[PDB]
């Protein structure tokens, strides 16, 4: 059996204030965790995650099959050709257990210039009827902005950790244009649990989602208190303990590109567990045209042999590749 991964709990509350020394001591902890397993829990983050979990459970448990087709992304409903990212991702009973609802920046409205131009990766969110889900759309849009504020503070900590000014990433992470997404994922309890919805790793571990790196700058994740994640380290796959009070943070592959793999995007996977639970990631994406020049914090001159890559190019190519590698969610 499997060793516990080192995933420290880091009090991120100084990243919201003006005590610069204290912010540097948090940045050192972020640097250490990014160089070790690649994961940490952010604690003292200020978000009401119990209420997030309760509002998400009331949505998942009350939405009906009719509403799921009406919200479905194009992979499930050919009539919704504009919904590639945002909307409902249906389960397939007997075959695929997980189901989810994704939404994007609430400022992507019909009049937004990138929506008018039909720019890839930008979509107008879709929502269930307000009378059937009272308060849900308002709650979820407010949650987007709560977790955007936490993510901006975390990006200040990452910037300081890499030897940069605290706005080095945050200046590209803006309310009018971020490509960040929230996904409200339901993993169900099922009796019996269909074998077709269970994958098997080469080491024999039963999985709900195979190994991958995230397509993100960073990922800011709330999960229920049911252990399920594992991280590949030099000593093999190790279990990430659950903590339903903190946010689990890790880097995505855009951070690995920008830092020339100094902060790796850690490879991780989701064990199969027959439990009713929630996985609620926020993928911190930049704007479509955002380009950060790659650098290397292990080299004296900081220079890297990597080409600049716009975030829009990164994101479009990565979302397709992850579907190809690990299946349509
Ligand atoms: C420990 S993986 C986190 C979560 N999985 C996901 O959120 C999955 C696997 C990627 S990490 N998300 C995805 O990558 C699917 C689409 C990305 C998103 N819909 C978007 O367009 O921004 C899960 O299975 O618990
Ligand atoms: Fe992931």
């Amino acid at each position: 059996s499997v060793s516990k991964a080192n995933v420290p709990k880091i009090d991120v509350s100084p990243l919201f204030g003006d005590d610069q020394a204290a912010k540097m001591r948090v940045a050192q902890q972020i640097d250490a965790a990014s160089r070790d397993t690649g994961f940490f829990y952010a604690v003292n983050h200020g978000i009401n995650v119990q209420r997030l979990s309760q509002k998400t459970k009331e949505f998942h448990m009350s939405i009906t099959p009719e509403e799921k087709w009406d919200l479905a992304i194009r992979a499930y409903n050919k009539e919704h050709q504009d919904q590639v990212r945002a909307g409902y991702y249906l389960s397939i009973p007997g075959k695929k257990a997980v189901e989810s609802f994704c939404y994007l920046n609430p400022n992507f409205t019909p009049d937004h210039p990138r929506i008018q131009a039909k720019t890839p990766t930008h979509e107008v969110n879709v929502w269930p009827d307000e009378t059937k889900h009272p308060g849900f759309q308002d709650f979820a849009e407010q949650y987007y902005w709560d977790v955007f504020g936490l993510s901006s503070a975390l990006l200040k900590g990452y910037a300081l950790a890499l030897g940069k000014e605290e706005n080095f990433f945050a200046r590209h992470f803006k309310p009018d244009d971020t490509l960040a997404s929230v996904v409200l994922i339901r993993y169900p309890y099922l009796d019996p649990y269909p074998e077709a919805a269970i994958k098997t790793a080469a080491d024999g571990t039963k999985l709900s989602f195979e190994w991958h790196e995230d397509v993100s700058l960073i990922t800011v994740l709330y999960q229920s208190n049911v252990q399920n994640l594992q991280v590949e380290t030099a000593a093999g796959y190790q279990d990430i303990e659950a903590d339903d009070t903190g946010y689990l943070i890790n880097c995505g592959s855009y951070m690995a590109h920008l830092t020339n793999n100094y902060y790796k995007a850690p490879i991780h996977r989701v064990k199969w567990v027959n439990a009713e639970r929630q996985s609620l990631p926020f993928f911190v994406n930049l704007g479509y045209d955002s380009v950060i020049d790659p650098f290397d914090p292990r080299e004296p001159n900081g220079k890297s042999d990597r080409e600049p890559l716009s975030y829009g190019d990164y994101l479009q190519n990565g979302l397709v590749s992850l579907i190809n590698k690990n299946g349509q969610t």
